[PDB]
């Protein structure tokens, strides 16, 4: 599983997107975000940077960029967007709701908190 | 006088209808204001069950895309129909408004306060 | 002539009653996993026929998501006959169009009834009860 | 074998019984999956018919609650069981799929896809 650098910036626009949905400031979530971001397999700043990267697009064309993705390839980037909003291994309905919207939108496969996070752990 | 092509009102209501949906619940006054408002787009109730139907038929990822494109005021008013499905009394709830931010974000939407969204559409 | 002594009935639910109907009028549409507009308008138009004002149906509404599935059948399951009848009738009338229902609507009303211990009426019988 | 109790085998017929009674009509490859299925929980095959005369015992609404109280563990084995009875060479038709969601969502039982539900019970 490799991704451009356009694509990461993609993917990194849709979990900043689908955080900032609700307007708190809410520490834990955004280093998960973070954290779980270098799975894909850069670095801590990398991540930073393509982070600030993707103020420069339009969150319009990373859904664009990411719903022709494979289908492998959409299944981490569901599973990564679901691990993001997870506390103790739980989501509350809201949560779920914002995950379930962003996933539409992309076409991404549905799937449970539990399977995101078997996801990411393989990866 | 706005326009709004067959395919565009199509992709519309599938964003309506995703929006809805996002939370596995149904709640009947949203569906009522979706489809109510729906109309003042230019089209007659047949023509709102035609477009749900049709909804049914494209990706959502195709509908993001057809929207996206739209001229500034075209989209001011999609997010705005977007508003007011969610709103009540002319208040929004947090987890609702979550909602409306975020799929507004992914359409390339205008933010707005939900009392500017229900003027929106008292206009058209 | 003789008139008669006067018999009077009302039908009255509780507000955890009618939380359980409208429950399960919820769990029966939703289970195709798509929404019909129309059959979610006449499921909120007929709920007032149980007796409540227009401006309690949204919050009864809201109630319906604090409780599970499961006990508005246990809430349904121990109703008498004659409320049973009326319940049944309201959840066939929901996904009738034109007095007419289709197999798999037939079926999902037949499941629940089933399951809340409802009688088995077709949706002729359904369509008058509601009309009176 | 998941162990349910002798109560709990009867309300799990009974789902089993009103889930494949919903259309009007009785299939015996259902009726088979539903047979040798069971016997996964501890119940032979002959015993099957006495379970479900067992079922006639109790109301539907009985076996929903003796249903919806079960720990997660056990209503994962109860949904699994369910959706794998009208399912044909690992998938579900639609109308087949809204009578197993509505079932577990009057019982409180998880969503789950068909494979998964044939996982559990493989
Ligand atoms: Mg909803
Ligand atoms: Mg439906
Ligand atoms: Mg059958």
């Amino acid at each position: 599983m490799t991704f451009s650098g356009q694509e990461l910036t993609a993917i990194i626009k849709m979990a900043k997107s689908m955080v900032m949905a609700d307007g708190k400031i809410k520490p834990a979530e955004i280093a998960v975000m973070t954290r779980e971001f270098m799975r894909f397999g850069i670095l801590q700043d990398q991540v930073d940077l393509l982070l600030k990267a993707s103020d420069s697009i339009e969150a319009s064309q990373a859904v664009a960029l990411i719903a022709r993705m494979d289908e492998e390839r959409k299944k981490y980037v569901a599973s990564y967007l679901g691990v993001i909003m997870a506390s103790d291994g739980d989501i509350d309905d809201n949560e779920l709701a914002l995950w379930t919207l962003i996933s539409t939108l992309c076409g991404l496969p549905t799937m449970t908190v539990m399977e995101a996070i078997n996801n990411m752990k393989n990866l």
